[PDB]
């Protein structure tokens, strides 16, 4: 077979509903280096002076009105990347209007019913365009509201603009993509970097380059270039670009370029191809639709030679069966992908739960393993109790006070310690100690000494250093301690001591961070890194965290769903042990990221699937363990809300980070949680499987009963001298039965399917359709005997009639069999379908009732069906559902549901 | 007027659905000191032995079987009070038939059609009867759903009984209604006793008897009786009386008395009257019922006499009257009163909250003031950081072990601290402890000493006593301390010094708990609390218990509704402040008991209007400042789960208690909470709010509609010579608009009207119905003006259609107005009714514009309407609609909706 390239009716959905987003800003290393047209322009922007940029961008201090604005807008464009614009309705309309198998429709159908037939071919049209609005207007509607979920949880810049519209200003909140060039906004710590910005003004700026540059140590950023040599554009002092975080300082900057003119835009390589390899989900979507394709291709010419052949009307025949194989398109794909998981996630909305990408959902219900860190989801991040003891263990105001001024004057992340060192600390000495000392210097969280600092002086002759951090970090870089009140050496076996007494403190589960502080002479030179060095200790805070009251029983349920639970932190291995016995999570045996640094591959995916809690992690632990994980069939899915948690989130299968989260792990994140907490995901989780589960339902039944009828009419033609159904009559048929099925997405579903983690074999769909579609080929056949013998339509001229009758059967088997094939247990009294389902079903039922009465079946040329076929229909369709409903076991025991 | 007990139409609900329990257990101190005949049987029980007690009451060690414990049930009763029997279904419904306005109706039928008028009398009389049997159902239902939720949450007692039915036994757990006589059972800690009990075996069992005997002291409770002397029925040592509970030990007892036989039932005086004064819920449903039947009698009879005189025909003039004041009967109260506030139980049941009977509902929609106590409610049960320190604060083994010994062998109700201490100790030195150690005896905690104690020995030679406590309490009664590790004299200022650490301790969050250890020689003697003296100290363990997560936003929800939190705790006031600023509820200034002991009723009423955290309370204390604070116009409800809290509970408007609590706690309370949660709490409020706004709009509109039909047909009949309708017709009509109204306790509640506790004012009632009434009246005289110049049905041989007529539009009236009434707001875009409402508003409206066109019709005496009618009565349904939303604003602004 193979001539994949030659079949192009596959439609695939538009890449913003399925795949992740094309830019999470890092992406990974080029090699062509960029284009060198960009890294001139980037240069010169780099060193044109301030007082001229004002000119070049059109842009005032005071900001942009709507009229400025909107100009910019128009004449650059839009802040999104190419493949996220939507298309114009009428483009959705027209391309989900020119597929092959509509317009060969209405060509066949204007061809056999060209000559002395119009009527005939004009209604035909009719059926087929109503069929392609209902099929627009559903893509279209979840489309609309996938895309409305996806904007609500979005970066956000902080904008000057006006607000009065005479000129007042102020200070906004507007989603990146808003953001034209020539743009004045001002950045804080935590917010990613919108659009390549010139610096205008900057605060001890300290930015993570690492997605671009590649160096995980911050990049200080200053107003003017201070650096001597540029034509270097990704090492210019006083250009940030899109993609980055800041890590500190406070700043104000002007956007220079904007959607694909960003670096990342286009001399990433992003808009040049990067479009050749799709994800799971949209590989089982085209597994799917081949699958539909070739079993068209197998079945509808067989049926249009033999009716050919036996009839001689070639072009009625080839009519007759493109409407039988109708029913078989791939064009109802989109639909349902689009629909059902739509529908879902709009529930998922009412969960606290905000979906960005549809296809997440599927693996998003098969979440086998969680990888999550424990403050926040384990423990509340509010601490309790907290103490600034000394070495001796004696209450120190001292420790407290240079704590206060560590933290209050950092502009860094805020932290848990800083808020309850803040909040302790009593007013009246906060006010001194903000008149005595004021700041002078910040050395930013590099997070590898793991040790934040702040240089801070009270006159102009003595500057003091204060750090905060890790223990053992801070103990590392000490030298002096004033142990007793005086500044006594720090020894050998005062380390032993103060070592055992914060392991006993750590066993209770008290963490503890260690403060030093230095005196030097005042220096005009900026601090750096070299400076934190021999600092004389202060004390160590212990503090605790308590773990939530939900984190047991959410893990208790996620367990027992079948969700396997994994903690990689990044904090001692005692404290986590602790935390792992007080929620009831069993730990094992905990493992350092020392070990792991040096372990080859096989071996770490082996101890990652042998364990439960990995402490002392470096975010490259994380990712490295999480894309080790996936290494046999098992779907990983990271929970992260960090600034290098980014890496982490793009690697594993599905990422989740919290709506409170910095920027970064927000954008790149696919799901994300209006609150840390585990009940919420395990409900959601809960939520998505449903949904997973109703459009596989969806997918299997409106194949099935196709399928089943073009069975039937395939072995139907040759011992028949007429069309056993017109055209027209089967494309009411199909549009009444897609009709009942648009309530499908609201079915319930069996606790059973929703019990383990989803995995979806689309070769499944193969079996089902070939072992559930000739039940209703076999009272098809009986249908049609009965039409034949019994009431004698037995010649062309009473055809109609015979038409007729199975036409009715036809759509309610089509309506019926739904109700005993949306289970593995029995219908209506194990189980029961959802309310909108069953009044679907009775106006679908009534509808095909009424049909053949209706005033149009003499337009639709159907005849009135005599009464004694009522009982013969009723007993039919019930033989049809018992012999379904007990043959379903032969198709339990030989493959199984799920 | 007055007359009250002449009036006796109104019919009262049974005492289950609403009202309190009458058996709390307590109740009050008695006056006739029971009959003597009880007294003596009682105490010849408490002598007679044990050996001939087996054929007194035909029971066997081994238990009870099926047929045995049937038998003796069917000879003694049922071990519930006489008003917990539900009545017989046939009685419920003669009952439901027997009122007197049915009886009326169809006696006055019978008259007026009895004479050559068949078929007419007969239908009107299966009118009412479906009228009857509707209300029948409702009513049924709604008691059924009710009673099945209430016996959700029973105390249960645990028996023998056969479980194989071959003589295996074993225990089980059985609501106590089901304890016949003669009966095996055994008591724990926590379990209140079910039923008077012969003791047959008795470990330690110390017993609360304070309901009784008022002594708050446990009373001991021995297998055979030491006691000298007898003829004191209540405090004999071998029996224990229904509504007392197990403070601590094991015992197993056999029942003597059930139901009424028992020493409450009857001796108490609870049998005997007990039934004069009715709840505020009662009162004003018989306010209602007095305003509905005060304005029958003012208006029907001026119809009769109207009617009578004008056209002479006095016994068709009271059958129509009758059948006009059929829509005013308050034979429709149970129903709503019953089914509403079902409807709303159940879905608390869905909201993880139990009520026992519906009329807490309103009370529970109304609690403006919510005292509860901080553990549990405000900070989680279990306690996440423990240490075992000394006086000098080193970490001591010694107190852990002691507080092991003290915590392991106890028998008394499990706390947080012996789960913490079971659970810290290690399993080797666990085992060591206990083959060490074994009981001698117990001391229960008496909670006014606040010191558990324990007595153990390793040797026949020497006794060892540990007791645990509250530090002040310990050190009262402590001499010698083992500081630095020798028995020195504990002086004041190691007293001090100990005050001042446990004080830091305190202000922290922690609460601090002592050991006490002291050295007896063997001594066969049982031991007292009077052996509690000269301890040796040991240390201090200090805990802390987390706030839960949920308590901040649950209380800030809470205010934001207007539910006043207040605290009343028994602990330091220190660790109270700390945990209520933790969890930002503000404190203000804390009160001790000890003040509040000496301050007069008016000044601790003041003083707890103005004061949000009461620390240090006796069970006393807490009652007292209960029932003081519902000193103006105040519902205040409390939150208690503990053996004293009975009182307390009582006290309050409304009593909330926690499903996992003692069981006497359980049974006194009011609602049940199946977990210790305040954000369940607040949810419940919502929705008891929304229930009752609900009846309350049932109610409104049922009366307000039915009022203005009787004021449009009593300025009706002097200018026309025929019946302006026929009472068939009036009673299809209002049997219609209950069908309608079926739905209203599913209809939505706006917000506005949920925001604040509701203050339900019956008399507001009649001056809505004489606002809203009216209106109606004036259409219905526009449409008798219609029906008689328009379309000229001015004579009575042309009578019927004229009566068809305003038919079709008054049941329409009825069924519309609904839709613009249950608001303050504009309907259909402000604010929307429930979808089941719409249902059947739709339903009705064209079930009531079909009837003239049906074939009944001339059964009915209805004629077609003719097709000019129907703009007509479109214009008036508009006009009155329109009317009724414009003058809805007189009646906010003058009175106000809520
Ligand atoms: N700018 C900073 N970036 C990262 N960590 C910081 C920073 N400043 C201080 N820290 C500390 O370093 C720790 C590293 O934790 P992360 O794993 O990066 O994030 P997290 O949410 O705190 O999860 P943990 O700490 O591993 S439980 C933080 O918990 C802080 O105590
Ligand atoms: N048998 C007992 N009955 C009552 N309290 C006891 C008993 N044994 C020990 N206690 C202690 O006495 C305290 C009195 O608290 P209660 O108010 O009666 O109940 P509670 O649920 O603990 O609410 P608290 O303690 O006031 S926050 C308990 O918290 C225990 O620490
Ligand atoms: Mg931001
Ligand atoms: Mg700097
Ligand atoms: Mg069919
Ligand atoms: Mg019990
Ligand atoms: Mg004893
Ligand atoms: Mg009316």
């Amino acid at each position: 077979m193979f001539k994949e390239i030659f079949t192009r009716l596959i439609r695939h959905l538009p890449s913003r509903l399925v795949h992740r987003d094309p830019l999470p800003g890092a992406q990974q290393t080029v090699n062509t280096v960029v284009p060198p047209s960009l890294s001139a322009h980037c240069l010169k922007m780099a060193v044109m002076p301030e007082e001229e940029l004002w000119k070049t961008f059109d842009t005032h201090p005071e900001g942009l009105n709507q009229a400025e604005v909107e100009s910019a807008r128009e004449q650059h464009g839009e802040n999104k990347l190419p493949a996220q614009q939507p298309s114009p309705w009428w483009v959705h309309l027209w391309v989900c209007y020119r597929n092959p198998f509509n317009i060969l429709l209405t060509i066949l159908g204007a061809i056999s019913y060209a000559t002395e037939d119009l009527f005939a071919a004009g209604v035909i049209a009719l059926m087929v365009a109503i069929s392609t609005l209902l099929n627009f207007i559903q893509e279209a509607r979840s489309t609309k509201a996938a895309d409305a979920l996806k904007a609500m949880v979005s970066n956000t810049a902080t904008v000057l603009r006006v607000i009065n519209d005479k000129g007042e200003n102020g200070w906004l909140e507007i989603p990146i993509d808003q953001l034209v060039p020539g743009d004045i906004i001002k950045l804080a710590a935590g917010d990613m970097i919108p659009a390549d910005l010139r610096i205008l003004q900057a605060r001890d700026l300290f930015v993570a380059q690492a997605s671009l540059t590649g160096e995980s140590l911050p990049v200080e950023k200053a107003a003017t270039t201070r650096q001597p040599e540029h034509s270097n554009p990704l090492e210019c002092d006083t250009l940030c670009f899109m993609g980055t975080t800041v890590v500190s300082g406070t700043a104000q900057a002007m956007v220079i370029a904007t959607g694909a003119n960003t670096w990342f835009g286009q001399l990433a390589g992003r808009v040049s191809e990067q479009e050749s390899e799709p994800n799971a989900f949209q590989q089982g979507i085209s597994r799917v639709s081949m699958l539909l394709i070739r079993f068209m291709l197998v079945m509808a010419p067989v049926v249009l030679l033999i009716n050919g052949y036996t009839k001689g009307d070639w072009w009625e025949a080839a009519l007759f069966a493109l409407s039988v194989a109708v029913g078989l398109t791939p064009e109802m794909l989109p639909m349902i992908v689009t629909s059902t998981l739509a529908r879902g996630a709009v529930k998922l909305s009412k969960q606290k739960v905000i979906v960005k990408h549809l296809d997440a959902i599927q693996n998003f219900g098969a979440m086998d393993i969680l990888c999550t860190d424990k403050t926040g989801t384990l423990t509340q991040d509010k601490i309790v109790l907290e103490n600034h003891t000394d070495i001796s263990g004696k209450t120190s105001e001292r420790v407290l006070h240079s704590a206060w001024l560590n933290s209050h004057y950092q502009t860094g992340l805020k932290n848990l310690l800083d808020t309850a060192v803040l909040e302790g600390t009593d007013e009246e000495s906060a006010r001194s100690l903000a008149s005595r000392w004021q700041k002078i210097d910040e050395i930013p969280f590099d997070f590898e000494r793991r040790r934040m600092s702040v240089v801070v002086a009270e006159n102009t002759e003595h500057h003091q250093l204060v750090c905060k951090g890790a223990l053992q970090e801070i103990l590392n870089v000490c030298s002096q301690v004033r142990h007793n009140g005086e500044i006594v050496p720090l020894d050998d076996i005062m380390l032993r001591k103060i070592k055992r007494v914060t392991d006993t403190l750590n066993r209770q589960g008290l963490r503890v961070v260690a403060v030093a502080t230095k005196y030097l002479p005042a220096r005009e030179g900026d601090y750096q890194r070299a400076d934190e060095s021999d600092l004389i200790l202060e004390g160590y805070i212990a503090f605790l965290d308590p773990p939530k009251e939900t984190t047991a029983p959410a893990l208790k349920a996620l367990k027992a769903s079948g969700i396997t639970v994994k903690i990689l932190t990044g904090d001692s291995e005692l404290v986590a042990a602790k935390v792992c016995h007080e929620v009831g999570l069993d730990a094992g045996e905990v493992v350092i990221g020392s070990d792991i640094e040096t372990l080859s591959d096989d071996e770490l995916a082996n101890l990652a699937q042998r364990t439960t809690l990995f402490a002392r992690l470096t975010p490259m632990h994380k990712e490295r363990i999480v894309t080790l994980l996936k290494r046999e069939g098992h779907v990983v899915g990271f929970m992260g809300d960090g600034i290098n948690d980014a890496p982490a989130l793009r690697a594993a299968d599905i990422g989740i980070s919290v709506d409170g989260a910095v920027d970064i792990a927000r954008e790149a994140a696919d799901i994300i949680l209006l609150e840390k907490s585990l009940m919420v995901l395990e409900e959601g989780v809960i939520e998505g499987r449903r949904t997973f589960a109703n459009m596989l339902k969806y997918i299997k039944m409106t194949a099935s009963s196709n399928f089943g009828n073009v069975f039937s009419v395939l072995v139907a033609s040759a011992f028949l001298p007429f069309l056993p159904m017109l055209p027209l009559h089967l494309l009411i048929q199909n549009l009444l039965y897609d009709v009942s099925q648009v309530a499908i997405p609201f079915d319930n579903v069996d606790d059973e399917q929703i019990q383990k983690p989803q995995r979806w074999n689309p070769a499944d769909l193969g079996r089902f359709m070939i072992f559930f579609g000739p039940i209703s080929s076999i009272f098809d056949i009986l249908t049609f005997c009965l039409m034949w013998w019994v009431f004698h339509a037995n010649t062309p001229e009473t055809q109609t009639l015979f038409q007729s009758g199975w036409f009715v059967v036809g759509l309610l088997s089509q309506t019926l069999i739904v109700h005993m094939i949306r289970t593995r247990r029995v219908p209506f009294i194990q189980s029961c379908a959802s309310w909108p389902l069953m009044i679907m079903t009775v106006i679908v039922m009534i509808v095909g009732i009424a049909l053949p009465f209706s005033p149009l079946a003499s337009y639709l040329q159907l005849q009135a069906l005599p009464l004694s076929y009522f009982p013969w229909l009723v007993a039919i369709l019930a033989g049809y559902m018992t012999l379904t409903q007990l043959v379903k076991g032969f198709y339990s025991r030989r493959y199984g549901w799920q």
